[PDB]
DNA sequence: CCCCCCCCCCCCCCCCCCCCCCC
């Protein structure tokens, strides 16, 4: 597991209530989206320039039901994790890809 | 930055030389492909998008096989492909309070 | 080490984009 690093730190608040479902065998696995938002104002003080961006954060075990307890929408958290881009196949049977921050080995999560 | 932290770090070799490219006004974007992976061989790959300066270097020194280190954003843009279907895309941006580096 | 995954950021002086499958 050294080859590199692949690490990935978000602070943000959740989009809807935690959606977590069962997977096959004992299921825990908790879907959350975040968000983190950043500012600017490059061309001509436009009183704003915000910018939120959406993160899709995946939890499984022990921390997938946590947040299932624990958090709600506004919950505001730390987490640690991993990116990993999955295939899966579609309705009309073309290739799709998703990327997402699934906490997993040295991840972690945490209600801030 | 108001909410939140939006931060990933990588270390990992680069699959393919960087593709360079100049956008509009001000061309300077470098595309890279990153190799991280783990034993316990599960390996990910990573579109890392790198600009203005950091974008001639990695044009200028990195290559094939190159390690590096990189500290950037998370940022997934939508795009409708020739079909018509609505696509995403992920990818690490090395801009703001971000870094590049060549290792070893 | 890369075999490829993916079209492709826009902080931090002093909401919530919402689009997103089931490691």
């Amino acid at each position: 597991a050294s080859r590199g690093v692949n690490k990935v730190i978000l602070v943000g608040n959740l989009g809807q209530d935690p959606e977590v479902r069962y997977m096959p065998n004992g299921g825990a696995v908790a879907n959350i989206t975040l968000a983190t938002s950043e500012s600017w104002r490059d061309k001509a003080t436009g009183e704003m320039k915000e910018q939120t961006e959406w993160h899709r954060v995946v939890l499984f075990g022990k921390l997938a039901e946590v947040a299932s307890e624990y958090l709600r929408k506004g919950s505001q958290v730390y987490i640690e994790g991993q990116l990993r881009t999955r295939k899966w196949t579609d309705q009309s049977g073309q290739d799709r890809y998703t990327t997402e921050v699934v906490v997993n080995v040295g991840g972690t999560m945490q209600m801030l």
